């Protein structure tokens, strides 16, 4: 018995953004949706509408699909996401992305906020993440296989495609603002790392840690859906500086990198599109 | 839909332990609990009388509550605990922390029987954590969150209150004895490490391993309830010697330590008071 | 409510194979049991006979016991395997070794395909595992014990039986053929892992990655089988070379090696009949 | 936590059926959607399509949900339903009638395959149920009660609308066949009656015996959708003649009355129009 | 595993009212609880204190249980019951009557609204139930036994007290009211009866209708716990009569014989003082 | 996903007794075993040993499986059966009755303690029952369909062999002793019936009453397995008479029966072979 939520939604968007095929879909962490506002003919649907989304339950996650235009590109915007420390496993985000695929999505491009586990980038800083590390218990393919969207076995070689990566470095130099390419791994959460984990996800060779990402990422690659990620950092790891860590700091630090995130990505939209 | 154990207990326990308001509150490991015939107007409820408590399961734990007073202080103890390799989630231990929380204890003092990750420490030595990295699969405030309680999300910066900690550096001197401080990393269990492991555990940057506190300190922490722990070695972990290790030689090893212990705690208590 | 699947087996093995009693204990993973074809009088019992065991859901497993003799000593092989990713816990594999030990069997000769993390050892050696890190999430036992198979907790001490492996070393020299010994860490799968993970494996000290072994290894171990271990290497980690990962890439990688396999077997086989 | 399958569909149909509002729902049980073929500009959404709709498993009943109009009566017609006897409870239907009840219809049609619990009614008859008989175990609302559908509390009185059936019964003279009218029994099944059963269901007041119609109608009384129930029988109770019971004879022997059926539903239509 | 919670609150129970052993117990429907507001030195404690009791959800029923004297009779009083239309199955009222029974209560008088399947007996009539039918799926003690409380199996003989019957008699007699004595038999709901039903339930040989008593009554014969009970009409049963039926309706009807009721009791309670 | 039980004990049987095919089934409920003694070659295998049989937890019921001749007649006979009142479903039989099926058996003789409807029949009688009136919640079928036994519907006409049952008149006859026959209705129970729910069973039409039958019965008929079946009265239903109910009055009062019992079987065997 496999999920059909995927399919049901297919529906249900049809009915509120009718011969729409969005290219590029988007997932806005806490504090990120300030994208959203800018969507061209901009078409909202709650998740209460659409089977299997994330209900929010999060600050910085309202509960919306935003479909519409941006640097007149179809596009397919989440404003909020699911995590693992939600309690439901880490299949939470996967119908979702499946959604995405179905929808005709050619990429992913994964927005979320982060600490930084290197001390030469701080606070305020965008990093395009480049491959991870999952700490999270599980992966979100675990169990029977859903023939329709992948396959048993999957590669996640070039999970976060290098190719589009490239363009990103080259938006970068041309809006005048570093941006660095890490390893991202992931903590399972709701609590926030130890200083002691932090030092052993340096030692394990992270360069920024979330609790996100992961999930939806390797369902991206299970359906054969392109990922780019790019996090946006809001503190040193814990144990790396002298600031204190709250979801409150998240939230606001979440502001010094907003602009250069969306120029970033209204920057990539124009070269793709 | 939460638990709603904790509050029970508080109105079981005024029925035994009436007009009673205790200060610290302990965990008593593996044949640790000879600490708990000392307490002055000792009374006893067996956690089958207690919703939510960890009806024991395991040799070197009762199953009791015991409150009272120490070196003139109010305190709750708890005679044996409960562990994840139990099978009942990372959410085993909480709902007893958080009924220590509510009883108005302002510290938690978790004891524990370890392995040492360094042949430095060997057998018989007292090390008081002060940090920890979780290998249990979770973590256990993952999925909805009670308000009640504590936030969605909570920093373990301090989780082993580092003034607390001077105070049994001060104890320790006085009393003629060695107090290295550690990193404690969990293991799941219910068998113990793989030398490979162990190995892994050094590597990580850890000192102890354990099949506990992780759960309990999380717990505490999330409701704001300071923490502090003591882990007395039983042996070295796995390969670093040629000991075999059983569960009958951790409750027979910690026997070397428990008079120490004992002055330790008895000691902190009386600084405290 | 403990399972008794291993009890109805026996029972059930009794009527096909009647007044036999095996010493080692077979398991052969992907595209390995091309050894099984050589096994003298040999008797096949699907797994949906037998209570507990892993019906196959995966290629290069079949889903069948066969008993029989291989170089005049009784055996019983297990014609394919069943894995975590398969989402029913760490004990998917415990009431087949259950099995074995029940039947008598003296130890587990366990195979595998698996990854090289040692750019030395490449596609088509054997190794032989010496020692493992588990990084699936939780381990087999967790939850109440079975008094009837083992205790509560219990040693992964010399988990991969030293004296046996010697012997795999003796037959390596006769054959002419290398028999590189490794600690092997588990991938909880069924994706495949990241090179940042693989780097994280190296460093962590291992040697091989795999999806399996562990689950079963642990559960032998509890029930006191000795084990013995070799996997087939298919390709080097992701990251460590320039192929692309597949089951089909596993699947046929995996021939360069079966004509050693076997005679490494046929060979320790032959020594300690 | 109460399911949301009726809104979801509302924008499910609106896709395939934009700018439609029914009147009347009809329910069609064993080879009865014969009506459904004259449904001018009919829309058909399979049940997969349509979240909480009783995906078919039993024979005369496709899995269907046929929109359009019928003696230009805008309406929704459901081709096959969902018994108790599939064993996922008394509230396999509600979903379904929820939804007729938001798409705007004004009252549900619903028609069943039956036995008769009298000699003089025989088979091929067709019998408008004047109240009913529930032996199945429970009803439909037992539970929390949602309401956004309906209260904690509805009478029964007039469930089978006393108006509607006078109605049916004008269509009946003008078209030149009895309609008697009766009380309805609801067995479990999926086994049909004992002889002796039958017996009881006379005794206890019934005259026509079925494994539906209950369920349904419960739930459309709960969230205040008026209805109106005919039978078609087809054959005699267990132990009042000497035919033998079976799907196969049912299935057939709904073709007798198959015609007056028809006549008298596009003659309800009519009147109504 | 058995519940425990009848122990927890003899515990939680001692902490508001300290000893304090009631004889009767009580248990008062809707708007019945007009009678706990005459008992002396009354302590109330909120079912949400009181694992296992009914946490309300229907009006009529608040969520408390009161302590103390009536007629200088201690007493537990339940303002509030539980019911199977609730979704919790027959077993909601059992740790509740089985918490009555470990107070020491030597009688439960269980009162409840309902409606009258003899027109002799209307609308504010008082009805001492003498045995009962019933018609909820299944039973309370179904399932493992526990042994603590009662039985395997066991005697419905005598279920309704006769002897305390009587006395109800006399007190009727002295205070110049009828009390006529009738079979109760249980609905299910939460639906009303079918006309259909009612004459079912009258040739089944039924006196009164209504949804619940059944539960508490057979769990209190369980445990042992003698039984006493009375009903207030509140209206005929469904086709008996023009009166529409309502939740309303039935609070509002409860008020005409709320005066009979408790003189009744208060008499009764001086009897047996 | 469907059990596979009955397969199971097919082949864990063949190791017990080897190449036998029993004709007839045999049902001992309580205190009725004492049959199963004089089987010849008897083989005994215990429940705990068939996957799917009804481990006992009742008096009178042992959890064996024995196999032999009686008469000369191949007979499987099951001592001690499974109810519905142990709260796992109207299913608790059914594995059973599948396995006799699969072991060739051509009809099943169920056997049962019960109480009489008829004041004429009194403790000590034999009846032979002729059909059957379900009162329990719900029929051992609902639910999928397991096409490798039976339909998704099946007729209960002739249920009771009337065939089977004439002979069992003769051998009433020829052993001089009245062989009544009579409607059987089922009690869920596990406590006993009311006085008022007895005459309810009267008025309905029933003359036995039980705690069984009907669920292997139904299971029987389904797989297509000729039943028949003979109840041992031992009192008369509650409120026909001054006795009391109890377990231990029926263990007791089956020993009137037994000789009568014992031949009649014997003697329907007999006739049979
Ligand atoms: O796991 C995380 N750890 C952090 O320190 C952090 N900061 C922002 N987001 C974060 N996520
Ligand atoms: O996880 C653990 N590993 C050990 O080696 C040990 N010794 C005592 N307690 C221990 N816990
Ligand atoms: O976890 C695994 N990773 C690999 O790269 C591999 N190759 C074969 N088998 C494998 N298992
Ligand atoms: O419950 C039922 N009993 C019958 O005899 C019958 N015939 C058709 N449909 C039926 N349903
Ligand atoms: O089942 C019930 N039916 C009724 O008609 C009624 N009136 C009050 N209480 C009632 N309960
Ligand atoms: O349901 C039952 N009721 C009885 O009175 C009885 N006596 C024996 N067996 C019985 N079963």
């Amino acid at each position: 018995q496999f999920s059909h939520n995927p399919l049901f939604c297919i529906d249900i968007i049809k009915t509120y953004k009718p011969d729409f095929t969005p290219r590029v879909a988007f997932i806005l962490g806490s504090g990120l949706g300030a994208l959203a506002d800018q969507i061209e003919n901009a078409v909202a649907i709650s998740y209460e509408k659409l089977p299997g989304f994330p209900v929010s339950t999060v600050h910085g996650h309202a509960g919306e699909l935003v479909l519409g235009h941006l640097q007149g590109v179809p596009v397919v915007c989440m404003k909020g996401r699911g995590h693992f420390y939600e309690g439901r496993g880490m299949t939470i985000m996967t119908d979702a992305i499946r959604t995405f695929k179905l929808l005709g999505c050619e990429l992913l491009f994964c927005t979320n906020a982060a600490g930084s586990l290197r001390p030469e980038v701080g606070a305020g800083s965008l990093v395009a993440l480049k491959d991870h590390i999952n700490t999270m218990p599980g992966t979100p393919m675990v169990g029977l296989n859903d023939d329709r969207f992948g396959e048993r076995f999957f590669s996640l070689a070039n999970a976060y495609d290098a190719e589009y990566r490239a363009l990103l470095q080259k938006v970068a130099k041309e809006e005048g603002f570093p941006l660095t390419e890490g390893v991202f791994v992931s903590y399972p959460g709701p609590n926030f790392e130890t200083a002691a984990e932090i030092r052993m996800m340096q030692i394990i060779g992270g360069d920024v840690v979330g609790m996100s990402v992961v999930p939806e990422v390797i369902s991206a690659r299970h359906c054969d859906l392109k990922v780019v990620a790019v996090s946006a950092i809001t503190n040193m790891a814990e144990g790396l500086s002298d600031v204190k860590l709250s979801h409150a700091q998240t939230l606001a630090a979440a502001e010094l990198s907003k602009q250069n995130f969306i120029n970033l990505i209204c920057g990539f939209l124009r070269k793709i599109a």
